[PDB]
């Protein structure tokens, strides 16, 4: 029964633009990482120790800072986003940043050993690394679950970049002024996504893929609340700010 409308010339364009935006902002070789402050892995096999040292924090904060800059760059090329006021652009970037970083990080995530593999052993990040950056299992374990859940959807790159764009252009972020315009931009991206799935995604029995992706968006909101709680406590550690970057302080402060 269900109709399979073809992608319009405009939806084809939107997909091309977003894939292009991603390829410009996402280096799949991680060749910039040698520019971050080095990773340090003390032995913890302890919350006290990990707060006293924060030995992976300078490195992972440089990584997340770098990632925020790429997301700002990616967001600028989303069809519609530049029609928003600069103020709503900033609201959306700030509230979705850690969610988009979690999403985009799925490209370096691997179920080989459940790590984000960006190298070159030094640039392989495991649960134990995230705890050495002062985060707790209440964030890390659901984060790894989300990464696996996401991997197992086997998204086309078209799906992956549309899902990042939809995450960023969310009319329900606290503090937006033009909700209708944002919802209008998002609706254009969601319709492209829905159409894509039904045309392009084999069998296609899993048009059902759309609801699952939407559910990931909801998972991302809970991860975002938890990160915020833990970043707050991490920020209580004396001289923590030296281990972050101005951009990370602004975005999460
Ligand atoms: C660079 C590419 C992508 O943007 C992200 C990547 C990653 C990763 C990550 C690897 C280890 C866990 C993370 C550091 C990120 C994903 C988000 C994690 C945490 C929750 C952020 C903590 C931030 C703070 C200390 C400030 O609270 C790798 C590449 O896929």
């Amino acid at each position: 029964d269900s109709l399979r409308p073809k992608l319009s010339e405009e939806q084809q364009r939107i997909i091309a633009i977003l894939l292009d935006a991603h390829h410009k902002t996402y280096d799949p070789t991680y060749s910039d990482f040698c520019q971050f402050r080095p990773p340090v892995r003390v032995n913890d096999g302890s919350v006290t120790l990990e707060l006293s040292q924060l030995s992976m924090l300078p490195h992972l904060a440089d990584l997340v800072s770098y990632s925020i800059q790429k997301v700002i760059g990616f967001a600028k090329m989303i069809p519609g986003f530049r029609d928003l006021t600069s103020e709503d652009q900033i609201v959306l970037l700030k509230s979705s940043a850690i969610e988009v970083i979690m999403l985009r990080s799925n490209e370096s995530f691997t179920m080989d050993d459940m790590s984000w593999t960006c190298g070159n052993q030094d640039y392989k990040y495991r649960v134990s690394d995230v705890t050495k950056a002062g985060h707790s299992l209440e964030l890390i374990e659901p984060l790894i679950k989300f990464q696996v859940g996401l991997k197992k959807l086997n998204l086309h790159e078209e799906e992956h970049v549309l899902l990042m764009a939809i995450c960023i252009v969310s009319p329900d972020r606290p503090g937006v002024q033009d909700a209708a315009l944002i919802e209008a931009i998002q609706d254009r991206l969601s319709n492209t996504l829905q159409t894509y799935i039904r045309c392009r995604h084999p069998p296609p029995g899993s048009h059902l893929l759309y609801a699952k992706m939407i559910q990931k968006l909801a998972d991302l909101r809970s991860l975002n609340e938890e990160h915020s709680k833990q970043y707050r406590c991490l920020s209580f550690q004396p001289e923590c700010s030296m281990k972050l970057t101005p951009l990370v302080l602004e975005v999460f402060g």
